[PDB]
C-alpha cells in the first residue's frame, strides 16, 4: 500500500527552502509514498497565485479564504501530516496545521534537518507530533507502519 | 456573565513580554472577563519551573508531558481563547493552540498591539481566528457576545 | 442558572415566520433563558445586510463567508442549538446546523408549532435532536437540566 | 488508487429521481470511484425496509435507530460525502449529513442538475461544501486529487 | 462561580456502591458544584427503570438506545466529567465514557477510595486522566480552576 | 481492497488470552484484513516492555506516556477498531479505547467467543458499537463494506 501526505513545508528563508527541496526529494524515492496523489501548497495556492510574488492581493479576503479552505482540505483528505521543521525558523502556520492535523485524526510527523537535529524545539510542537525524525531518515521511513517516539532532543 | 480565557502569548522576546503586560492590563480592567479563574501558561508550567530559569528541565519528558497537557487542559475548560500576536515575532506555539482552539469549538481572538495592527499576518492565523483587534480595544471588548469580523490589514 | 441559544429558525415562508414570532415570545418567558447573550442569525448577517432586502448580495463571497463563520461563531459559543421546525417546509440550512450543533457537543432541542406536532419528520433530524417538544411547552422548558426524549410523532 | 462514496441523494420528487439515476449513471463510469464498496441508503434501509413503501413502520423507534445508524456509518467509513443537490427542492436529511461529513472530516462536493447550476442554494449548504459542480462534470471528477472550489453560482 | 458534573460511577459491587455514597457526599459539601444542576445516570435511566430491579428490560432495544444517549447528553452538556474509580473492581461502561468525555474535550477527574489510592490502575485510564486524587480530596477540589496532575501510584 | 485494524484485546485472563487467539487465527484468514500493516498493541509496548511481566516500570511515566500514546496512534491511523470482548471479564482500557474509536470515526466491531455470545454487556459497550459478532463469523467478515446491526443479546 501507500500513503499520500500533506506536504507542510515554509518558504520564507534560505534555510526553509533548503530543507523543502531535501524533503521533497526524499519522498520522491520513499516507497511507502504516493506523491502524486499528495497535497503541495505552493502548488496549490488560489488561482496560482503567490501573495509572496504578488503583493496586491495582500488584502484580497476571497484569495485568502479560498487558500486557507484548500490547505485545511488538502490536510483532511491525506494520510500523513508531514512538517518540515527548522528549529531556529519554526513557522507559525505549520503550527496551526500541526494542531488541525490533530483534531483530523492525523499521523503527525515532523522531519528535522540532521544539522539541526537536537535543538530546542517549541514545547507545543513536540506534544503534538506522534514522532520527530531526520532529514536522513526521511527516504526509508515506513509510512504503512507509523509509530508513536519521543524527539531525541530539547524542547523549551 | 463573565468569561475566562486562556492567555496565549509568548515571552521570549522584548516586544512580547511588552505586549504581554499591556494584554494583562486591559483584562483588568474588562468588567466580563473573569481573570481569577483563567488560565495563565507562565503560572502552570509542572512543578513551577519554566525550563529558561532552569536549562536542565531542556531534557526531562515528563516535565515536557506535563506542561503540554496542563495547557491543553487550560484551553478546553476556558471559554475564550486569546492570542496576543506580533506580526513580526508570530509564534509556532500559539499556532498550534489556535488550531487545537478551533477542534475545541472555542471563540478564537487575536489580539495585536496597536502599533502593529495592519502589518501582514501568516495566512493560517487570519484562518483560524474569528476577529482580530487592537491591543487598546481589548479593555472594553465585550466577552458576553463574541462575533465574527476580518482582520483589517494585510494577510501573506 | 440561565443558558444561552443559537435562535436556528428559517423565515423563508409565512409559517416559517409565525412560528419564529412564537418561538421569539416563548424564550422572553423562559427564565432559565438568557436572550440577550444569545445569538439571533438574523440580526447577525454581515454587514446588516439581509441578502432577501438586497439581492445585490447574492453574488458576494465575502459576504457569504463571514455570515457562514459567524453562524457558526454563534452555534460553538451558544449553549443550546434550538431547532424551529416546521415539518412540511424542512430547511436545509436547520439541518446542516443541527449536523453541526452535533460536531460541537450542544444539546439540540428542536420546537413544533402544536398545530404540527407529530406530522412524520425527516430520520436525519430525528436522529440528531436530543428531543423535540411542541411550541406551547417552550415557555416552560427547563434548560439547566436538559435531557434526551424521543418525538412523541411519526418520522419517514 | 480509487475511493469510495457516501452516496446523498433524496428519493422524493420527481426532479431528485431524475438527478440520482444520472449521478449514478457519472458514478459508474468514473475511474476513480470504487461504485462497489460504496454506501448507497436506499440499498441500505433497515431490514431493507423503505417506510415511503410501508407507512406502518413511521412509528418504529427501532427501524429509525438502525436506518439512522447505519447512514452515519455509511459516511464515516466511506472517503467522500457526495451530496445530490437540487436548488429547487432542498433536502434537510442531505444537510444534516453535510454537516456530519464535516465532523468527520471528509470531502463535501455537491453536485448540481447542469439545467439547475447557478440558481440560488442556502448559505450553510454553500458554506459546508468542499467544492460545487454540474452532473456533467462528475464522470471525469477526478477524486483522488479533490480540491477546493466556489461555487459558480448565487447563495441566499 | 459553580461547576456541573455528570457522576461517572458504577453500582454493581458494594464496594462500588460505598463508593459512590461517599463520593455523592464529598459532592454536596463541595461549594464550588452545582449538584441540583448535574446528571446522575441512575435517576435518568429511561422510562426511570433500572434494568437490575426489571430484567424484562435487558432485550429492549428502546430502552438501551434512550439510555445510552441520555447518558451521552449527560456528559456532553455538563462541566466536569467525574469517575469514581475503583482500581480492582475497573468499569468498562466508565471507561467507554472517559474516551467519550475526552471527546467532549471535557476535565476529567477520577476519584479513588482513600484505601485503595495508590493500587495500579489501566494504562488508558491513566492516560485520559487529567488528574485522579482520592475520595477524601473531594468535598475540597476547587472545580474553577481544575488542573492537570499525575496519579501518584502504579499504572498496569 | 484490504482494511487494517487496532487489534483490541486484553491478556489478562485465560478466557481472554484464548480469545485473543483465536480472533488473531481469524483476521489471519480473512481476505479483507491487511494484518500486515494492522496495530497490535501486546507488540507495541514502549521498548517491548510489558509491565506485567516487569513491576519495576509500574511506576514510569515516561513508559505509559510512549505506550499510551502508540496506542492512541494505532487507532486513529487504522481502519477499524476491533474489540476481542468477553461478557464475563469486561476491560476498562478496551472500554476507553471504543470511546477514542468513536471520537476518531473509526467503524467499531466488538467479537465476542461463541459460548458468550447472548450474555449481557454493558449499556455503552452496546451503544458504542457499529456491530457486534461472534468469533466464528470473523474469518468471514467482509471488512470492505461494514454495516451497522445490533447485538443479539442482553445488555445491562
Ligand atoms: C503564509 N502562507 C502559508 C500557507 C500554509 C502552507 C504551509 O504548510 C504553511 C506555511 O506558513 O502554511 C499557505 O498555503 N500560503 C501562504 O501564503
Ligand atoms: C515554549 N513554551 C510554550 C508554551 C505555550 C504557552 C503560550 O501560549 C505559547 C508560547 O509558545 O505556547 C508553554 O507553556 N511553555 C513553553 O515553554
Ligand atoms: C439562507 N440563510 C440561512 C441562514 C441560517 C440561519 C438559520 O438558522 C438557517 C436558515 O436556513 O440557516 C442565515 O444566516 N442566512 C441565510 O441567508
Ligand atoms: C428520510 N430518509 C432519509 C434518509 C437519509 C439518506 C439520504 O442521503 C438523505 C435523504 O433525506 O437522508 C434515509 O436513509 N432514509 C429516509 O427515510
Ligand atoms: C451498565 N450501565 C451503565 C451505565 C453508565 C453509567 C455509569 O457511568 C457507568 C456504569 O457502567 O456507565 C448506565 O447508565 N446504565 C447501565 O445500566
Ligand atoms: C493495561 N494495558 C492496556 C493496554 C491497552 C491495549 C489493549 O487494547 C487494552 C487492554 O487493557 O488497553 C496496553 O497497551 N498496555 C497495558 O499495559
Amino acid at each position: 500500500p501507500k500513503k499520500t501526505i500533506y506536504f507542510g513545508a515554509g518558504w520564507f528563508t534560505d534555510r526553509q527552502n533548503k530543507a523543502y527541496k531535501e524533503a521533497m526529494e526524499a519522498l520522491k524515492e520513499n516507497p511507502t509514498i504516493d506523491l502524486e496523489n499528495s497535497y503541495v501548497p505552493l502548488d496549490n495556492q488560489y488561482k496560482g497565485i503567490r501573495v509572496d510574488e504578488h503583493p496586491e492581493y495582500l488584502h484580497d479576503k476571497v484569495w485568502a479564504t479560498a487558500t486557507y479552505n484548500n490547505d485545511l482540505n488538502g490536510i483532511k483528505t491525506n494520510d500523513i501530516m508531514l512538517g518540515v521543521y527548522i528549529p531556529d525558523e519554526e513557522d507559525v502556520g505549520l503550527g496551526m496545521e500541526l494542531g488541525y492535523a490533530l483534531s483530523q485524526g492525523k499521523y503527525v510527523l515532523l522531519v528535522i534537518p540532521d544539522e539541526d537535529y537536537g535543538k530546542p524545539i517549541n514545547l507545543m510542537s513536540w506534544g503534538v507530533s506522534d514522532n520527530v525524525i531526520k532529514m536522513s531518515q526521511l527516504k526509508d521511513f515506513n509510512f504503512n507502519k507509523p509509530r508513536f517516539d519521543f524527539y531525541e532532543g530539547a524542547v523549551y
